């Protein structure tokens, strides 16, 4: 929204339109993502380009690269958040919440319950059904409809 971001949105457009002409190719694409130590394939430029591409040209422009970059901002800020949150369960950080940590995490808040009703949690949001709750599955127990 302010004109503060959009210089600053500017200004990483800039990076990827390397022959400064107002548009970013799939090329252009391509010279990012593998100055940032990556090597995607044709297709994936191809699909990258064609998922911002609102006007269907085959390039993207700066209004298109801002309608991108608003959105990744928000998906961003919202995985940090889910992300911390998921942390502050996870004590022994393993990358899973376990029964005890789900358990201990609602008694330190003051919310006591049984090994029972923890356990419970723990089957609901367990999609992959390994006992523990991995962070893919704590995004959607947030959510499920
Ligand atoms: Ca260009
Ligand atoms: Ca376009
Ligand atoms: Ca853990
Ligand atoms: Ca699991």
């Amino acid at each position: 929204l302010t004109e503060e971001q959009i210089a600053e949105f500017k200004e990483a457009f800039s990076l990827f339109d390397k022959d400064g002409d107002g548009t970013i190719t799939t090329k252009e694409l391509g010279t990012v993502m593998r100055s940032l130590g990556q090597n995607p394939t044709e297709a994936e430029l191809q699909d990258m380009i064609n998922e911002v591409d609102a006007d269907g040209n085959g390039t993207i422009d700066f209004p298109e690269f801002l309608t991108m970059m608003a959105r990744k901002m928000k998906d961003t800020d919202s995985e940090e958040e889910i992300r911390e949150a998921f942390r502050v369960f996870d004590k022994d950080g393993n990358g899973y919440i376990s029964a005890a940590e789900l358990r201990h995490v609602m008694t330190n808040l003051g919310e006591k319950l049984t090994d029972e009703e923890v356990d419970e949690m723990i089957r609901e949001a367990d999609i992959d059904g390994d006992g523990q709750v991995n962070y893919e599955e704590f995004v959607q127990m947030m959510t499920a409809k």
